[PDB]
């Protein structure tokens, strides 16, 4: 109700402008209309010169009904205006075709679009330092907001940085004019499943979650029947509304002018299709389009009821490449804090010379380990590490595929790292460590500037022991971190000291006990939350074996208490299901100091002296296990020394497919059922599945392939899925029998699987996922599959897959199933080849 844009978009859906490309290239502005020789071919030169000619592409659109129209300010910005030195006074020109805007506008009513392009140089790959795009953006836009624009589009930006220090630049240009608005950036898309830059299409919507533009959308894209993955991606899932323009397909050049063949009624078909099915709330196609393909949308598809988008985006963080979800309950989230030289000392030794190439393996070795978001300290003795902080994300930002956490000491660190990454962060600058003075910056920093914090509970006096206190940093804190200062519970995590226990002193022993309660006590009330504890110091002061089952028994009950996220190396954890029964009844009350018969401390030291051969590498008990039990247990801890030796003896003694059909489902399901019930954790789960990836690529071999020529048959994840592990095996028992075959990767959204029938034309095509929200994309690619009209056989399965919500798919798709086995999918590779008895009815 505050702004008539968002009424048009909340009420009903409107159409946006063709663009002035194939609009200026149909005038034949000859060199004297740039009004000098050295200024050719430049539109955003023209304004200056000849205003009545592009008054006249301004109004064509609005004589063919269009009801959204860009200004011009495809080159509104110092960087590209100098291009050829074509002018330094921005303003002035967004003044100008601002003003040549509304003078075709004023009788017709449809909105002034501020409407950018993206620039000729990018932040994310270093061709320039944000200063210097921020300063074109900051001085361009406050003409375009004086020129009395309805809204500003960021559009057709190519990088989240290039959006966020636009946003930034946008922000601080309308602030300095007294005024904000429903602002729209829109997003270039690339059939890679990514921008140009590499981001896909969740870490652009997970990063714009971060910002208070009530609008998003798409622009540049190749056409909608090669947008509509990404039309329904952000539809169905954002908060901020969503509009849609495709550029009519492709591009073909005549005579200097880009021409191309998507038609007037190809275009209402789409919109018609979008609108009301996705609930996409404005329309249109830009570039390439004459004011016939408006018109036809126009009459078909204007003034349609826009449909509503959800309450809530999921918990969620965001790198350049990918977004990550905050919030696990299950496999809680890891963060990597080897990247530290002040609570740590590991970065010390490669950072030391400035050599940035050592920094970002630390970084990505914390992934493959199995940490999703990696926290950053380079603070040290007689070392700036505000000017590091230069240094140190100059490579970070772009090499690091998961989001950052950040340990640094000084919040100036918090601006200027906002200022060189990508995407969401977060910041352990809530350490309440300068009191709530400090804090309360912090928390305005960590969104003024996007969205980046954690919570920790340090504080002004120092680390909460007794838990009165503790709960008092979030009484001090959260409520007005949220509800003043903008990022939910969804987007925090919550921090609780860690200290040591085991130096013997009837002050430390109880102190993990303070941490089990108060962290219940918490969760208690911070539902979504990601609840982060630092566990490698929970032991500190004793022998380093004590720290393993110390640490593995605090963090593995701090699950059941209501844990969701850790700061963890995983050398310095095992799994609770590991312990031994006395170790961890020893652990346990040692955890709670709950003393009886003897004192839990040393009896804990004294039983790693009596029992030093156990956690190992053991010569004997773990040796005399049934197989199955020491390959469940290499399962459960990731044990691999010998790992190739169990496996090559269950592989003496069964056949692989004997073996596969045994522990090789069997006892990894039992590992799944452990860690379900929270038994296990995230490194523990990774070293599972890297078990069973090493171990299919030694079964695979002796389970050797036949026959050939068979047909053409392809597989294919889905979209927000992160496994492949039961893929593997359902593509590998059709792969052993003579077919010809291609596998698409881990994560692939649907227009790459549709690209890949519409180029390799199979006989069949995998579909797959191994957890719940596969089901809900299944259904979101039968209904659409339908809608292109397609008939290709295409399989369908899951662990989660159940016939209760997919027999009922039969409905929208001639090809629903469930092979569960692999071996079920070979009957039914050949009963849709014509060679077995088709009985799927
Ligand atoms: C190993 C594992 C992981 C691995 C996966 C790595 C990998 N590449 O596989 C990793 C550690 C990366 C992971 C990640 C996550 N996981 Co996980 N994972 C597991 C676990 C233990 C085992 C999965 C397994 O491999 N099963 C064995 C394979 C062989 O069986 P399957 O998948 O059922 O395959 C059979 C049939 O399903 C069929 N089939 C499967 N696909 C298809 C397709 C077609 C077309 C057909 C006809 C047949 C078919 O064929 C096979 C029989 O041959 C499961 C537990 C479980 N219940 O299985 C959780 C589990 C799937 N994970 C879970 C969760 C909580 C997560 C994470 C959210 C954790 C996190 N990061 O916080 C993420 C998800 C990240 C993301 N973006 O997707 C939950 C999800 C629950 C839910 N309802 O959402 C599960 C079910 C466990 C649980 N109980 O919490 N996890
Ligand atoms: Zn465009």
């Amino acid at each position: 109700r505050r702004f008539p844009y968002l009424r048009a978009l909340s009420q009903r859906v409107l159409v946006f402008d063709g663009a002035m490309g194939t609009e200026l290239q149909k005038r034949d502005l000859t060199p004297e209309d740039y009004g000098e020789e050295a200024y050719y071919g430049c539109p955003e030169v023209l304004n200056r010169t000849r205003p009545d000619v592009v008054r006249e592409i301004h109004l064509s659109y609005l004589e063919a009904g269009a009801e959204v129209i860009e200004t011009n300010s495809f080159g509104a910005l110092r960087h590209v205006l100098a291009e050829y030195g074509l002018g330094e006074e921005a303003e002035e020109l967004a003044y100008r075709a601002a003003r040549i805007a509304k003078e075709a506008a004023e009788p017709y009513g449809a909105f002034v679009a501020g409407a950018l392009g993206p620039g000729t140089k990018l932040v994310s790959l270093g061709q320039i330092s944000w200063e210097e795009l921020f300063s074109a953006y900051k001085e361009a836009v406050r003409g375009l907001v004086r020129g009395g624009v309805d809204l500003i589009l960021l559009e057709t930006a190519q990088d989240i940085l290039q959006v966020r220090c636009a946003v930034l630049a946008a922000r601080e240009a309308m602030a300095e004019l007294g005024v904000e608005l429903p602002l729209q950036v829109q997003v270039t898309f690339e059939a890679t499943g990514t921008m140009l830059v590499g981001t896909d299409e969740q870490a652009a919507l997970a990063a714009l979650e971060s910002l208070p533009i009530d609008v998003v959308g798409m622009n540049c894209a190749t056409g909608p029947d090669l947008m509509d993955a990404k039309i329904r991606y952000f539809a169905q899932e954002s908060t901020r509304f969503v509009a849609c323009l495709p550029n009519a397909g492709l591009p073909r050049n005549e005579g200097g002018r880009v021409v191309y063949d998507l038609t007037p009624e190809e275009l209402a078909r789409w919109h018609l299709k979008f609108v009301t099915e996705y609930g996409v709330n404005a329309v249109g196609g830009c570039c390439g389009t004459g004011p016939e393909h408006i018109r036809k949308v126009a009459e078909a598809v204007g003034g349609r009821p826009s449909p509503v988008h959800k309450t809530a985006f999921p918990p969620q963080v965001a790198s350049l490449y990918q977004a990550v979800p905050l919030r696990q309950e299950t496999s809680l989230l890891l963060v990597g804090e080897r990247l530290n030289a002040t609570g740590s000392k590991r970065f010390r030794e490669l950072l030391f010379a400035g050599d940035l190439e050592g920094i970002l393996a630390l970084a990505q070795e914390q992934v493959a380990e199995g940490a999703h978001v990696l926290d950053l300290s380079v603070a040290w003795t007689g070392r700036d590490e505000l000017e590091d902080m230069k240094r140190v994300l100059s490579k970070l930002a772009t090499g690091v595929t998961v989001p950052f956490m950040v340990d640094s000491t000084s919040p100036e660190v918090m601006e200027e790292a906002l200022k060189r990454l990508p995407g969401r962060a977060i910041l352990n600058s809530a350490n309440l460590e300068d009191g709530l003075e400090k804090f309360d910056r912090v928390a305005s920093l960590a969104k003024a500037h996007g969205a980046a914090l954690v919570a920790l509970a340090i504080d002004e006096e120092g680390m909460a022991k007794t838990r009165v206190k503790k709960v008092e940093v979030a009484l001090r804190m959260y409520e007005r971190l949220t509800e003043h200062h903008g990022l939910r519970p969804e987007d925090l995590l919550f921090d609780l000291l860690t200290f040591p226990i085991t130096q013997g002193d009837e002050e430390t022993r109880p102190l993990a006990r303070e941490t089990l309660l108060a962290l219940e006590e918490l969760r208690e009330r911070l539902p979504g939350v990601g609840f982060v504890l630092g566990v490698s110091n929970v032991s500190f002061g004793l022998k380093p074996k004590a720290r393993r089952v110390l640490n593995s028994v605090f963090l593995d009950e701090a699950r059941k208490k209501g844990l969701t996220a850790a700061i963890v190396d995983a050398g310095k954890i095992l799994p609770i299901s590991q312990i031994p029964e006395e170790a961890y009844a020893l652990a346990l009350d040692l955890i709670y100091d709950r003393r009886e018969g003897q004192d839990p401390l040393f009896a804990f030291i004294r039983f790693f002296e009596e029992h030093k051969e156990v956690l190992a590498e053991d010569k004997e008990a773990f040796q005399a296990l049934p197989v199955e039990e020491r390959l469940r247990r290499r399962v459960l801890e990731g044990k691999r020394v010998g790992l190739e030796e169990d496996l090559a003896e269950a592989l003496g003694r069964m056949r692989p497919l004997e073996i596969i059909n045994g522990p090789l489902l069997e006892a990894m399901k039992e590992v799944g059922e452990l860690f379900g019930a929270g038994k296990m954790q995230l490194p523990f789960v990774l070293q599972a599945a890297e078990v069973m990836k090493q171990a299919v690529a030694y079964l695979e071999p002796h389970m050797e392939k036949k026959g050939e020529g068979k047909g053409k048959l392809v597989l294919a994840t889905v979209k927000g899925d992160v496994h492949d592990i039961g893929k593997n095996l359902v593509d590998i028992i059709l792969t052993n029998n003579g077919y010809t075959v291609y596998n698409l990767g881990i994560k692939v959204p649907i227009e790459e699987m549709l690209k890949a029938v519409d180029e390799v034309k199979p006989h069949a095509l995998g579909m797959s996922g191994l957890l719940v929200k596969s089901t809900q994309v299944m259904k979101e690619n039968l209904e659409y599959m339908r809608a292109r009209g397609y008939t290709l056989p295409v399989i369908l399965g899951g662990a989660a897959l159940t016939r209760a919500y997919v027999e009922e798919l039969r409905s929208i798709y001639p090809e629903v199933y469930y092979a569960e086995d692999a071996f079920e999918g070979l009957a039914l590779m050949e009963e849709l080849t014509g060679h077995r008895p088709k009985d799927l009815t």
